[PDB]
C-alpha cells in the first residue's frame, strides 16, 4: 500500500485518466534507475506500484507524463512532464500519496505521508 | 501601493487581463461595504485600489470575477468567482483554471 | 453521496483534520442561507453533508475555516477562511468533490464533478 | 529577458530569497547540460540567466533547490527540489510549501 499517485484535471474538473507515470530510484552511481510504472485509472489513481519490501530507503522520482496527457486531448501543453523528487523511508516505512493537479501551463503537487 | 492584485491564467500561461476585481471592508454590523474596484491590466495587475491612509486594519474581501473571464473565452467554469478574505505592502495573487484556483498573499 | 469536501495540509504533508466547514445556499432574496456543516475526519474528508433530494439546483458557498485550523496549531494564518462558491446541479444532479490544499499564506481549491 | 524565474514562499507569504536555481538544456545524447544558474534576489526573482541569442529552441530543465531553502528555516521538507521541464518571454513561477509546490509559466 506504500506508494500511490492521484492526478486531477483542473480544466475539466475530473480525474486525469490514463496518465502514464514512471517512478525511478537513484542508484549507487547516482543514475536514475527504473523502479515502477503504470497508468492512472478512471478515478485518476495509480495503486500497486510497489510493495513494502521493495520500496526501500532511497531518493525517488515520480514522473507524470503530463504532455502525453494533454496531447491526447488535443492541447499543446507547456511542460514536458511533472516530476516529484523525494527521499523516502529514511526514518522507517511511510505510506506516500503523491497528488498532482494539472492545467496546460501549470501544475501543482503535494505529498501526504502517513504512518 | 498598500494593496495590489495580480491574476494569472493557468490554462493559457498568460496574465488574466480585464478581470473584474471588487474589494469590500467588513462593517461594524458584519456586512460587507464597498471599498475599491478595478479591472486587471494587460499584465494581469490591478494597482491604485487604495492609499495607505485609507487602508486601515480591518477584514477585507477581494472578489475576483473569474466566471466572466472564462465565459468570454468560451469555457464554462466552475466557480462563480474567487474570494480572498483576510485581516489587515499586500499583494494578493490568484492563479486561475476553469475548475481550480489558487491564491497567495505576498506581504512585504 | 452528492457533496464531499477534502482538505490537505501542505505544511505537514497530512490530511487537515477537524477543519470546520460550513455550506450556505443563496436564497430567493439573495441572502446566504445555512445549508450544512461539519468537521473533516482523520483522513481530512467530510461526507454526509446532504442528500440527493435536499441538494437542489442553486448557488452554494463552502466556507472552510482555515483560520481556526491554523490557530489551533499555533500559527497566525493570512486568510480568514477559504470560500468556494459555485452553481450546482444546473444541468441535473452531479456529484461534487471540493478539495482544498492549505498553507498559512496560500490555499488552492479544485472541484471534481462527476455523473 | 527571455527567461525569468520567480519563487514565492506560501507559508511565510514572502518572496523566497537566496534560493538556488539551475537551468539545463537537453543535449543530443539525451543528457542535461548546464545552461545557467543563480540565486533568487530579495524579491524572489532571478533575471539575467540568458540572452535571446543563446536561448534557442530546445528542452530545458529549471531546478529549484527548495530543500536547502526549507532546511535553513528549520523545516524538514518533502522534495529534494522542484524541477520544471519544458520545450522552448518566459516566466517560470514557483510557489513553495514544505510538502507541496505549484509552478506556472507566463509566456508573454
Ligand atoms: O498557488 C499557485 O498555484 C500559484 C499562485 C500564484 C503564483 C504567482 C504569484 C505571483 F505573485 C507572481 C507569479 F508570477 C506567480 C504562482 C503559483
Ligand atoms: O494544490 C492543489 O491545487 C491541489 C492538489 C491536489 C489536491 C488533491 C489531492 C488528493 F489526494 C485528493 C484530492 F481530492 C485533491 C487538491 C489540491
Amino acid at each position: 500500500c506504500p506508494l500511490m499517485v492521484k492526478v486531477l484535471d483542473a480544466v475539466r474538473g475530473s480525474p486525469a485518466i490514463n496518465v502514464a507515470v514512471h517512478v525511478f530510484r537513484k542508484a549507487a552511481d547516482d543514475t536514475w534507475e527504473p523502479f515502477a510504472s503504470g497508468k492512472t485509472s478512471e478515478s485518476g489513481e495509480l495503486h500497486g506500484l510497489t510493495t513494502e519490501e521493495e520500496f526501500v530507503e532511497g531518493i525517488y522520482k515520480v514522473e507524470i507524463d503530463t504532455k502525453s496527457y494533454w496531447k491526447a486531448l488535443g492541447i499543446s501543453p507547456f511542460h514536458e512532464h511533472a516530476e516529484v523528487v523525494f527521499t523516502a523511508n529514511d526514518s522507517g516505512p511511510r505510506r506516500y500519496t503523491i497528488a498532482a493537479l494539472l492545467s496546460p501551463y501549470s501544475y501543482s503537487t503535494t505529498a501526504v505521508v502517513t504512518n
